[PDB]
């Protein structure tokens, strides 16, 4: 009857092991997998797992799992799941829970930890783990009770997928674990019934748009989830102003159903949103902290500053507002959309941006070997078509992709990354084709980025994931290494020795390839993604005109 | 002049970058190279170590890093350093510098960190670094002010050598690295000069020593240092009272230089040591810690309990000394050396004890495939001469050898392992070999362990270390497996598929061999030694014996 | 607008000033004597006190009274570190409190920051100049904002003399959707021993006119924690179940685990533990500025979270029909109708001396009218004056003390006093919580707050004594020797009293409360019968 009634399909039950009531709180959340490695202090938990509905999905690293869960997490809005035994089991996974707490992925991630008794001294892991999750997550808790087992669990969910998401860590001891528990599963509870922002403030921000000329959207984070997706659009049909989106937004709007979209925002200094927005008298945050492009970098102050979000601004410097929408962002926008009198007519320099910047939007005319980037960015345009996943790693790829991710047709491209974590393109990659395996998946990444996680090839062949892993090779850290020319005219530690992908994808079972030559790019990577599983493709990069593109940045 | 003089060959400058006066302080700690990563806000430490007869080694994941510093570290007995950017460049560190931590290898990490300015705020990487390392390092500080630059690395390699050695670690923001700073390198001063415990109390032990007719020495960590060999020796022939080892002591009483040395403790319950520790009515310990082994494993409380350290005791149920012998360790035993009024005669009990040890020390005799685990420890040890240093990984091989570990004649080997971290042989193999790079070193790991670090292959190759890496390929996490078995009758995610680690090695330019036969593995491992650079042997082995050995552990 | 301040201090203070400040409590030092010094040149009032952590006390009566925080400013150290006890006190009940902190200078550098962390919902250092007005505006937003709660900010020395440059920062939810008020509304309806349960932010001013009318057009029964004791009383709503979280004979006890429908109001599970009230066998409903913190014992099956006046309206107006009690409700309330008049006696107190604590109670009810605030310290007279709450009609009571924290009374007066000073306050403490906020006298005297205190005196922690003789039979560590109080209050200035005899009380506190000042009065009173009402409680 009620939720939390003692006697209901989520019974009172005296469990014979509190990783039985653990397993069956994952069910009540809807995980549908787990990702991690077993060990002796959480081994239960994976015991209980074979009496589940929720598959065992083993890595090869746990930091792997960490990412794999953020992908589950961004894609189905639900926490992705790692679990993990004790000590380094848990301490693999601090940067992948760093990844995800930046992004604002929710992830739940699953510790093992020793005995209670055994935590009052020095053991084979007296990690305080909770100590070293803390400064990374929205949410980090030991089970001391086994009465607040499934509290705890289930507290960990809400605090990774509510508000705005995170990731969450939950240290379980060996004996809370293995011994009986008397508890229920507690049902999951949806979002909050949230109120819109309240209607004067909401007039007030209705006549500022009458008023304004200039007027532009900034979406963040919370503008892309599903629940705002229609008010979101029903606002830009009735107002016609202009939209940029940062990268934590990258998918709320594409430039194919909107006309007045003007980009992403984050990373060029060149952008339409940069130039809509310096030149903006009134800018419309939705969804957005400043923590996803630093508000140094695009507030010049001279305009009014709305903040439209589901929790209060974090005011600073460079981000003070003088209009604060609190509550239900998709009840904001409806409420606001209602007050819109008229369409925006675009100034001429605001008309004259999007302008210029349709107009801009070489190629395939550069048979050079080894491959010019902008001749590897069309090549894989090609075949990332809107059936196709993009999932990006950390690099100058990085730079090029996001240079041109306007004329990508994906659909969904995981590329935002804060933290510049190197390493997440191939187990984002596995995560997403979970959610939807009919569907291809294509990972980028360079040669650095691809050995910090090409252990989950591995992974990826077991699960016969149909992934394409794509390797912009260039023997270095180049990202890294066109600084230090720029700063000091000479190279330290960006170099390494080179490798035959090709047979290194083929050793575990994968489909190999080796662009030998320019021609043979676009024939290589058409056979790698009819490939009906794991591919790699090594595609030799020449990166010497990432000085000229580099410039573009913040 | 005096240590901190304003005119010496240590002057006082106005260094242009703090990254300068950081190289410099490195110079004056002895270090030879550097491990890790570049990236921005650290690149100018990276620049400057070019001007520097440091070497820089980049690495393919920063936790390698972490664990090629620990072997030099533990070799050389001063600290190995790891140099990493901020973000995730530090959270990839932070289970190798636990694993150090525990295992007592000196270890200094210096992190990078954005700019102070941007530290009261979100960016790329607002990474509270020390919270995360406090709790696994000895040393954890930030330098907020460039004046304290200097002092903090010189605290940092202090913090890590001195006492009882462990990590630590230093956050270097971004513009105190780039920026000018005022002042001069720090010399640095060795171990204090200090005296043994008082006389009072070593004849008191001495007393016990007669009194007693079952004593025995249970060494630890801090006796296996170069600067207590000759007093521990000196002490062993005069009193030949029998002696036992943790793991962390290991090397510091081989069975070929003592006639009563009672094998290694920590790991199994059928012992000659812990026989006579459970026998003994006197146990002396030196240079341990009960972290090294849990006293309530050992201690049956019915025995006098000494303790001899560099540090007082950490009391607890079962370990309360009741005498403190607590000074420079050295001057103690040479004390306790000279009031050795006779040499002990062994009781029956525990010269039995002796006979049925050397007693016991099947092998070849075991055609069958995959290898029987006892064949590829008895090929290993053909290979292990005194010339070859050995490096374990963890997993089920790992207690194989630990069984076996009397029977081989390494001039050195890491097995060590308290944290259970798997991934640690090959880099602690590569950072081992850079210290006595005209050695051989043999490194061993399972195939679970092996892709959690097999990254740094590329490393070795191009470093031309003289490594040989052993995999007991099993397709899984047998050492999990087992304990899932005994305890459930099921398994749980540790299975996974094959892998041709023959082209696995070959891709990154390295000599890769598979034992297809038993027949093959000496012939394979004696073609594998003769290779005068990297290279990878895969040994198919049978693991359906393990139970039998698991259950003689604790 | 971008101004170029000399001193970072005058940044703070023209920060305070926008903030609605008008006093600030603390003692200054090194450290941070420039904020004090700038307030010279400000409309702010500076007010001494005598010990850090009354500051943290006087300057949550002011935010819980005006809603926008009290302002604590000392300096480093131990400046910081008395403040301790007084911020946990201030997080704990829901008070907002800004306290500003010295520090060494940035180049020299007591971890303030974590030692306040545990006890506070916001806590942080400046360590760049330009974030001054920054983490001020942030503390307040902190401190006031959501549920309330007590902010640390630490001010290092160099930061608050050197120049610095930046602005002033100038210093708001929507009502639940209409599609979750209907949903309500309906579960109204259908329920047949609705109660509504009364938290924190269901004492806020904003939300008493729109409480008021959520209960007149419903008539569903009402019961508080005693964060919100001030919300409902006994005399202007008959249908409410009294105080819930101390006493285990209580209304509202009885109708939560009988109720089939229990919305909770402005309600966090902190304030009363759920296990002791939710049986689990009747929806709940969360209604709160927040969404809701849960817990096995409390997870809500609907959740409205914005705008708590606005809801309630909007509740109100779609109430169909008012509630029909069942047997069960009319007999629980009538039997708290019964309790209270066995509560009450009426008694002619034979044992005049020591004066009995109903007696007190009695005088002290006299006293205490509509336009009197009575603050509460903590000890077995608390638990006198809880359980005749429903008698006291005073303007404001603060009482509510999760943390039990002794000596809060008198500077929860002063503090009080401050915001309304043409209004009486009375402070009731025990002899072992007054002498710990003692020293505050001279503030009192020097301020000349029209604060009247009352102590009952027995010469002992008589609440642990109790307790240990229920355990133990037998005394250890809570007699300690008596003093003459009235010497006491007339050394500091201030007008002191003694009841010499059972028959002066009324006439002394009657002639204390005509003091137009500082006055206190020692009541020696009897704790014999303490074990009878001590029994009453969880
Ligand atoms: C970082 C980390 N993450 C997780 C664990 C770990 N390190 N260490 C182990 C350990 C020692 O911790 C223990 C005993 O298995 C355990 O869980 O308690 S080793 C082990 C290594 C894989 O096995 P591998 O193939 O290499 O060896 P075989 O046994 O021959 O097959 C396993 C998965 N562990 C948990
Ligand atoms: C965990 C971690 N450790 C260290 C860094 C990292 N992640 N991220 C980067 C970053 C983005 O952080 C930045 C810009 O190089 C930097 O140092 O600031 S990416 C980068 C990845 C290697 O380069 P890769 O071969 O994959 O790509 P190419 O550029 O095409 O050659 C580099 C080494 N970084 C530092
Ligand atoms: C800071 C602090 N330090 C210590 C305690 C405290 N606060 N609070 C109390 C408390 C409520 O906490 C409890 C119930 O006594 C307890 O220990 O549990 S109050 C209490 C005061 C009794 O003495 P007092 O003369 O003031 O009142 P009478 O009862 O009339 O004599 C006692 C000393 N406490 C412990
Ligand atoms: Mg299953
Ligand atoms: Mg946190
Ligand atoms: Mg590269
Ligand atoms: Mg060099
Ligand atoms: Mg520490
Ligand atoms: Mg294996
Ligand atoms: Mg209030
Ligand atoms: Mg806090
Ligand atoms: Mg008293």
């Amino acid at each position: 009857p009620r939720g939390s009634h003692m006697d209901k399909q989520y019974p009172v039950r005296q469990w014979a092991h509190g990783a039985d009531l653990v397993v069956s709180q994952l069910e009540a959340q809807g995980v549908r997998q787990v990702f991690g490695i077993p060990g002796a202090k959480i081994d239960k938990v994976f015991d209980s797992l074979l009496d589940s509905s929720i598959r065992i999905i083993p890595v090869r690293h746990e930091a792997n799992a960490a990412f794999m869960a953020a992908a589950v997490g961004r894609i189905t809005g639900k926490a992705g799941v790692a679990l993990v035994t004790s000590g380094p089991g848990c301490s693999n996974l601090i940067t992948g829970m760093a990844t995800a707490n930046s992004e604002g992925d929710p992830v739940v991630a699953l510790g093992g930890a020793v005995k209670r008794a055994d935590k009052a001294k020095q053991v084979h892991q007296s990690m305080d783990t909770v100590a070293m999750f803390s400064p990374v997550t929205k949410y980090a808790i030991e089970v001391t009770a086994p009465d607040a087992l499934a509290e705890v669990v289930s507290n960990a969910f809400r605090a990774a997928e509510q508000g705005r998401p995170g990731s969450a860590f939950v240290s379980l001891p060996q004996d809370v674990v293995d011994g009986p528990v008397s508890g229920k599963v507690l049902p999951a509870s949806g979002a909050p019934q949230m109120g819109a922002a309240p209607d004067d403030a909401i007039d007030q921000v209705a006549k500022l748009i009458a008023q304004a000329k200039n007027p532009i959207f900034l979406l963040g984070l919370m503008a892309s989830q599903p629940e705002n997706s229609k008010a979101l659009r029903r606002l830009l049909e009735t107002s016609h102003i202009p939209v940029t989106s940062t990268y934590q937004a990258a998918g709320a709007v594409n430039q194919d159903n909107f006309s007045r979209f003007a980009g992403r925002v984050g990373l060029f200094n060149n952008q339409a949103g940069d130039r809509l927005l310096q030149l903006a008298d009134l800018v419309i945050c939705i969804g957005y902290s400043p923590v996803e492009y630093e508000p140094a970098m695009w507030n010049s102050g001279n305009a009014t500053l709305v903040h439209i979000d589901v929790l209060p601004a974090y005011e600073e410097r460079n981000y003070t507002p003088d209009v604060e929408l609190v509550g239900d962002i998709a009840g904001t926008l409806n409420k606001l959309a209602q007050n819109i009198d008229h369409r925006l007519v675009l100034s001429p320099q605001a008309a004259e941006i999007l302008r210029d910047r349709q107009h801009q939007r070489r190629g395939a005319q550069l048979n050079q070997f080894a491959l010019h980037p902008l001749r590897i960015v069309r090549a894989m345009q090609d075949i990332v078509n809107s059936d196709v996943t993009l999932t990006v790693d950390m690099g100058s790829f990085h730079i090029w992709i996001a240079r041109y991710l306007y004329s990508f047709r994906a659909r969904q491209v995981m590329i935002s990354n804060g933290q510049q974590t190197m390493g997440v393109a191939l187990p984002w990659a596995i995560g997403a084709w979970l959610v939807n395996p009919e569907r291809k998946v294509v990972s980028v990444s360079g040669d650095g980025g691809f050995l910090q996680s090409s252990m989950e090839l591995e992974t990826a062949v077991r699960l016969k994931a149909n992934v394409l892993h794509l390797i912009w090779v260039d023997n270095g850290y180049n990202m890294v290494a066109i600084q230090e020319e720029k700063k000091y005219q000479r190279l330290s530690g960006v170099e390494f020795g080179p490798m035959d992908f090709k047979a290194y994808a083929e050793s575990f079972g994968a489909k190999g390839f080796a662009v030998e030559s320019a021609e043979a790019l676009e024939p290589t990577l058409r056979a790698a993604m009819d490939v009906d599983g794991p591919a790699v493709v090594a595609i030799p990069v020449d990166y010497r005109d990432n000085p000229l593109l580099m410039g573009q940045l913040h």
